[PDB]
């Protein structure tokens, strides 16, 4: 019964809770007991939500969110319409008015760090990568940050909160030295 | 009680399936019988709903989803007021903005064949056509595809997701094959 | 009871109706007698509702459709924060984007007609008149439309749409010969 | 029991009402026994939120409305991403198009007087002001009024209706001359 747990519970939106529940249960990882990750799922469910809201009606398809099926499927059609590429782990977006796949990163250390580690892994030529500290800084593939500052600058802020309340909880810490 | 039944009442929007079931009784024929073309019903409502969710808010009058007489009854106002030609078969939607009929088609064949088809049909020197294939592709009078790329972009990938869901549940040939 | 009034009832919105009937009885009119005009009350609000609609979200302030001392209210505010005139009758709506009042007419006559009896009634120098006519015609001061083309379209479908529900029914005559 | 009080709660929304209770009880005084007070922190909490719905999606961040603590909170993280400087009094609202705070106020005199005591008050070399009176001014820093003439034109229309209210119940007297 940790107080991680109930803090979440109350800053995140009920439905990106079950979302980060359900998600942490596919992976066979326990919300009650891992409450760092469930935080973080949180977090990154609810920027990739921020960020598809920046842009145009019809700009992103939403991957993050979907059971893991349903979101390969919608990434095969994609692929299968456009021409892209296939990338190898789930992205979070596709914008369809860049063509390209958008993987959102949120790191409660170094972009520079956290951005080596996302290229690494995907080497994906064609994805594009976009990363936010709770900090303030971001980081971009070719430093095309794809939307405009005003909604980057909504996301920074609302991760700068959320930091807040955690350190007023004396749960920041805690957080911080487990990513 | 067929397995393409319950797969459509699953996949399209329960108001989609109503008007569609409507539409079929109106001509006479049974979506618990007749369970490809209840697919094929559901599908085109729902590509000529997201065709006129594209565009400005006053952009497109919809046609289709409408009783049939209702429906020639919006038609002829049109046609009586931007003075129009008259279409002899029901459209799909009329263009305010480049005052024109528009017939959406969707084909699980070549694009090319089904456009001659409605072309010979209508002969309206006028209405323009707009088809959409399973696999992505699209065809449309003069080159002229009407709404902007992430739009259609987001049609093609809504028919290869429902392709996919029929494919993985071995509905796909019988459906390909009955067109 | 009349079919004109089960007709009204079922062709216009249940919130115009209501505004349309406390319109006539604060003039002393019985809705169930004078049903020519309890359709022509429905229309007129309606036109005006889909009228402030066109344009961008501030654009319009709606003085049609409020009780008759609130609708003054608001025209003086605006007269006394724009500056521009007070109006003697009240009109429809105001356009802040080009600091005018607007009477929107519909006529089930020659617009010419209707715009001149409109004209001299008012004797404002300042507010603009726009005529709307049941066969697609409209007419404007200065020959400007303040909408764009798709919006008044909208309207001159709608109702054309009107008098032929009217017409299918056998009422349309007795409501041109009573206007 | 006055007579200010029930004109307060049916001239404004229960939201706004409801938060101009919780307002003026956080600063221990009691809405029943400072009508005015009350009457005054609606029409501010309604103008700054009319303000922030002018201008496009993602413009402002809305400091006023909230608690004490959470409002500090989240000008915390604005200045922690922005880089902008810490205001000493709470402002009403963010701008993220033009990276500043904005300082709204609502005043029963000339505007000349109300801005300067604001200025002198906050001496933020960096927060934009912009006042509104109820007799149809404005008054905004470097003549620079942020939204365009339509969102404050709704404005200015309005507090002059929220004054006709009062002074036809025989209320804007008092309520001037306690400003
Ligand atoms: O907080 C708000 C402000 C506006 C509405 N809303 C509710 C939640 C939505 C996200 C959900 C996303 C979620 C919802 C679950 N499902 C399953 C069936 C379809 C659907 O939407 N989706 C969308 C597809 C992939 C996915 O995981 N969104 C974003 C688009 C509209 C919406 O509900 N949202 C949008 C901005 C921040 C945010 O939290
Ligand atoms: O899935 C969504 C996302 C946004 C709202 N919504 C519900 C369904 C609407 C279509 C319906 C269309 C239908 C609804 C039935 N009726 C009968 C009375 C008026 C009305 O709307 N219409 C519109 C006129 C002709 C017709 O057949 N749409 C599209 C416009 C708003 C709406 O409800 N829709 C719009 C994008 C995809 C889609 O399915
Ligand atoms: O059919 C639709 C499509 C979108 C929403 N909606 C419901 C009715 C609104 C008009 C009402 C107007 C009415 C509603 C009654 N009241 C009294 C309290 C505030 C209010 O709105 N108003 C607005 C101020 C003056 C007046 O008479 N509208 C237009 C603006 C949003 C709305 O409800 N409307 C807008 C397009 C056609 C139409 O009928
Ligand atoms: O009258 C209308 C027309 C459109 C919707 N609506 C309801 C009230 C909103 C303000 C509320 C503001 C309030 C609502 C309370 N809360 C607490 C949880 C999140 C939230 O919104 N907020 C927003 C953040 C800071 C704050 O004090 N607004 C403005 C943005 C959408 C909304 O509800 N509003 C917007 C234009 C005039 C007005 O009164
Ligand atoms: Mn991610
Ligand atoms: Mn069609
Ligand atoms: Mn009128
Ligand atoms: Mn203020």
């Amino acid at each position: 019964g940790s107080h991680m747990e109930d803090f979440v519970r109350q800053c995140f939106n009920p439905m990106i809770v079950e979302l980060a529940e359900k998600a942490m249960k596919e992976y066979g990882e326990d919300p009650k007991i891992e409450t760092n990750k469930f935080a973080a799922t949180c977090t990154h469910l609810e920027v990739c939500f921020m960020y598809s809201d920046g842009g145009s009606k019809h700009r992103f398809e939403i991957i993050e969110g979907r059971d893991r099926i349903m979101a390969w499927t919608v990434v095969n059609s994609i692929c299968n319409t456009t021409g892209v590429e296939k990338p190898k782990f789930l992205p979070d977006l596709y914008d369809y008015k860049e063509n390209r796949f958008i993987e959102i990163g949120v790191t409660r250390r170094e972009v520079h760090i956290y951005y080596l580690e996302k290229a690494n892994k995907i080497k994906s030529e064609k994805t594009h990568i976009h990363i936010f500290s709770f900090t303030g800084e971001e980081m971009a593939t070719k430093a095309d940050y794809t939307l405009d500052e005003e909604s980057r600058a909504r996301i920074k802020t609302r991760l700068f909160t959320i930091r807040q309340e955690m350190a007023s909880r004396s749960l920041w810490d805690s957080f911080r030295q487990s990513e």
